[PDB]
């Protein structure tokens, strides 16, 4: 059977310079890579926050280190996200706030640190699960660095980039070692009886031809939803966002400091998110059209951030869901056109790379033997329906009722019976996944559950007959204040830090 | 023009219930008042020390005199606020304390006793400025009463109270005359196409409606700043604390005595109350978020009294300003729903009697004479500038540069030309405003100033002129000693004295 040779490519924003790259890395021989790329249909202008996997997937599969990459795209760090008004009915004059963190918790005789915290908190502790069981809360309060000056690394982190230059620089990178660019626009894609892509048929008059189609067109899905015609499942019964107003802000680094985070403020019938970087921030009042008119919508979005109604703004709908498959017969969608959930925990470009990851771990010759595909598509939906469980989990456990928004989130939800089995394993008491990458572990849902005010019904029958346990982890409880201690005297703020890598 | 005739206020807190009794009272007839608030939305339960204008104007207002309320508050006396390390970098060897005293400081021959002082000062005199110019701070070193037992008036005192409780007492009050207490929530306010308020709509289903509205809703601002959409003059620059972290504490009475006084002990990133009554005190970490996180603070607060992170907490955040204006259209804030300093020198439950005290001075009818609402805006706003402008004073004439936060407020502080030109008139050696109530003195300005060790470059050229009269301060100066040392062996304890009025 021949191997695949001619690849295409349509779309040229994320989605396609990640496949582009990491497809030119991949195929190290026979590979011969066509990007197509309409300059009258826009990236979507936005994508900005990144879980820590990117580097160990995405760029150190490229060969490309942090600190090549970051300066060249206006890059800062995510040590977290910070949720802010997600767990009462909000105030003004209560500070109500929770991060989640990257990185693991430890664990004391087998069992999790989030644990020893609870059966501390029956006893009337007060101090929060992060703050007691992670080290750094109280350094990205103070908006410090991940790292210290001299580079060293003090956390685990993850990203915040411009969208526009990371596609930038990858389109750089890849046609550079060979990546064939074109300028023009899909309008025709010819099947044959059997159902496969024969060829594309542009605007500027090209036919294109290739033994391997990558979808990367955004939600429309050219080749895989309307060529191919291949169903999109969707998943409004689970998720009730459906739309967005985003827009970039100044800030004045100077002397508000630049946060080491993500945050996403709740609001009424959505929240919002602030992505700092060097200068500005990102920032995107994702709502549900059902419970606000999109103009309302932005009048809150301004109404936070003081902005004016001046203000240019990217306006935007999002269809929530997977397709039935992402890959059917000789096409393979990658990005907005296979599946997104919302962007509440950055899964989106981590669906990217994690998708090209699985497709060259399933990589086809030209017989298409389906036993690929079909195996392609099972992890597909397994990651995709991994995260759509933890996404999900930050909405029905809410105790807002102040809102029709939030009392449907509480109520009206379709919930997958695998996450029911996780909440209802938490309400007894018993931790989640632990570790000592195929991925959210117990201290992420404990973070989120614990954030928002549903603690497990008690504490393991088991500690109450292991008390030396306990006291070995009050010493654990111990060192990590002293850790937490030694970083407020020790990291530079992080606009000190970035403020160094040039510039 | 018909009258007011239907009053709704929103809100139960201590702004809440002050204004139904006030209004209650100043509105003999045609007069029918409503209060709703949210069960769901509890009270800030702080609000706890008093100047002594609170009598003078909210309670002989009502008719009410000190023996009746003050039992059933769990009232105590305030003869003054002790400041606690505000002076020099702290050490434990050392007493850095001052005390900002009430009551005048008398005149000789037209110069106030300050300034007799100080000229002995640049001869080398040790004794402090308030141990010389008033009769009682040794007195409430020793934690005496401001009366004998029989109970004659010693001193000029305020009060703390127990701010549940107060709310409780005048709520009682109030309803009995008359008042409507509705316990319901409001969540949709309908304007008019001119701008007014025509409805409340409740979540328990109630429309209400009114002639005229009383935002007492707290921070939030329900009416005046999110129905009426009036802006919040946001004041972070001119001083720099946001936020707190309070609780109640035992005190050992029978040991410790009860102390007359309000403490602010100043700590790294804030400064610290302590509100001493019978059985207990409040206490209170005033903080700024940008200098410390506020995990921090709870450390150190629970450091400072040696409390357990077991104990209950009242966390808070505070914005720091006044609404553009305070009265728009048919709507009234008072309380938290309008201007906030911050509890330093107890300028709050001070701006509500005050404000309703200029509210009936410029009472309406409903054609709603916008050179009545005007007038009151402009009241509003002289008296919070003046109390701004006294509490700003502690903050930017520091001699202490141990951290961050003492640095800035040396050093990065908006100061109004009004406070410049007070402390000028004070750096050339001129008295400020003396007296033989719209209301901070000479004395009050030169006991901070004089507390923080900032004193004249000279005493007074006419000084030079008047040895006589030199001589009639000295006899003065005889007095007052001869009055503390009386004081001495006259007083009861606080303590004591307390414990009588019913146990
Ligand atoms: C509101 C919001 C917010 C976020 C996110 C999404 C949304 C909707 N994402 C997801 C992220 O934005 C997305 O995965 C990538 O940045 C962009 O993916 P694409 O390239 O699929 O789409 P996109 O729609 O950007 O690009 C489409 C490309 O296809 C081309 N094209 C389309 N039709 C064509 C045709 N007929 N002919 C030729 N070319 C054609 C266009 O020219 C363009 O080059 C995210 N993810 C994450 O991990 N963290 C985050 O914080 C966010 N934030
Ligand atoms: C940290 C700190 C410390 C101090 C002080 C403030 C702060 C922040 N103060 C100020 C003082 O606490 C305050 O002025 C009053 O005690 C409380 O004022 P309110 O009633 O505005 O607010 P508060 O927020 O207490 O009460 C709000 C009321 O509004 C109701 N409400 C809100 N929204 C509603 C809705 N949608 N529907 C129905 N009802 C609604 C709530 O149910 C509640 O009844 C003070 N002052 C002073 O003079 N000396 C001092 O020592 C101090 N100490």
């Amino acid at each position: 059977n021949k191997p695949i040779k001619n690849i295409v490519i349509v779309g040229g924003g994320t989605a396609g310079w990640m496949a582009a790259s990491y497809l030119v890395r991949a195929l190290q021989q026979q590979a011969n890579i066509t990007l197509i790329e309409s300059a009258a249909i826009p990236r979507i202008g936005v994508g900005e926050a990144t879980i820590p996997s990117l580097q160990k997937v995405f760029f150190d599969f490229l060969g490309i280190p942090e600190r090549e990459w970051m300066p060249q795209v206006n890059g800062a760090f995510k040590a977290a996200i910070k949720f802010v008004n997600w767990r009462k009915s909000p105030d003004p004059s209560r500070d109500d706030h929770f991060y989640h963190l990257f990185g693991n918790v430890p664990n004391c005789d087998g069992v999790p640190l989030t644990h020893y915290w609870l059966r501390k908190r029956e006893q009337g502790f007060q101090q929060p699960m992060e703050y007691a069981c992670y080290p750094q809360p109280g350094a990205l309060d103070g908006k410090l660095a991940p790292c210290l000056s001299d580079g060293t690394r003090q956390m685990s982190h993850a990203w915040h980039f411009d969208a526009h230059l990371v596609a930038d620089f990858l389109k750089r990178w890849a046609v550079e070692r060979g990546v064939n660019r074109v300028v023009d626009e899909v309008v025709d894609v010819r099947l044959n009886n059997r159902g496969y892509i024969s060829n594309l048929l542009t605007k500027e008059g090209r036919t294109l031809e290739a033994d391997l189609f990558i979808d990367c067109s955004g939600m429309r899905g050219l080749l895989i939803n309307q060529a191919l015609k291949e169903p999109f499942i969707d998943m409004s019964d689970y998720l009730l966002c459906d739309s967005a107003v985003a827009s970039a802000v100044p800030n004045d680094d100077a002397r508000d400091g630049v946060e080491p985070y993500t945050s996403s403020i709740a609001m009424n019938s959505g929240w919002t998110w602030k992505i700092p970087m060097l200068g500005r921030f990102g920032s995107g009042y994702v709502f549900s059209s059902h419970f606000t008119s999109r103009d309302q919508a932005t009048a809150d979005f301004l109404k936070l951030w003081g902005l004016s109604d001046n203000q240019p703004l990217n306006q935007i709908k999002f269809r929530v869901g997977r397709n039935k498959r992402a890959w059917v017969n000789n096409c393979v969608s990658i990005g907005l056109s296979s599946c997104f959930l919302e962007p509440l925990e950055s899964t989106g470009i981590y669906f990217i790379y994690a998708a090209l990851y699985q497709l060259v771990k399933h990589f086809p010759d030209t017989s298409f033997d389906p036993r690929l595909s079909d195996a392609f598509n099972a992890e597909i939906v397994h990651m995709f329906d991994d995260c759509r469980d933890f996404v999900q989990a930050h909405y029905f456990t809410t105790s807002r009722d102040d809102t029709p928004f939030w009392l449907a989130n509480r109520h009206d939800l379709r919930l997958s019976d695998a996450i029911k089995e996780k909440v209802q394993r938490y309400k007894a008491g018993l931790p989640l996944t632990t570790t000592s990458e195929f991925f959210w572990l117990n201290g992420n849902y404990y973070c989120i559950f614990a954030g928002l005010g549903m603690l497990p019904d008690r504490s393991l029958p088991l500690l109450q007959h292991r008390p030396e346990s306990i006291e070995k982890a009050e010493a654990m409880f111990a060192s990590i204040r002293r850790e937490a201690e030694r970083l407020r005297t020790s990291l530079p703020t992080n606009y000190d830090y970035l403020r160094s890598l040039r510039d």
